[PDB]
């Protein structure tokens, strides 16, 4: 029980480290749609 | 739905952009019929 409670701690610890390089990825991400947003209306802008 | 409410803003600024170039070459007909009607003018008095 000792080695499997050892275990669930680390492996907490293991899942907040991807949680958090998960957020990061998923603000890039949301950086990246802002981007999209802003290149689809300077080329809807670009019609002129 | 951003991207659509951004489409059309943009859309809206071209309409405007368009409203405009319209409304300058309907004063330049005008100014044109208004000739047309002293050349008529002046066609018809030169009968003499």
């Amino acid at each position: 029980l000792s080695n499997q409670i050892s275990g669930l701690n680390v492996a907490t610890r293991n899942a907040n480290d991807g949680i958090s390089l998960a957020q990061t990825a998923e603000g890039a991400l949301q950086q990246s749609t802002n981007i999209l947003q802003r290149i689809r209306d300077l080329a809807l802008q670009s019609a002129n």
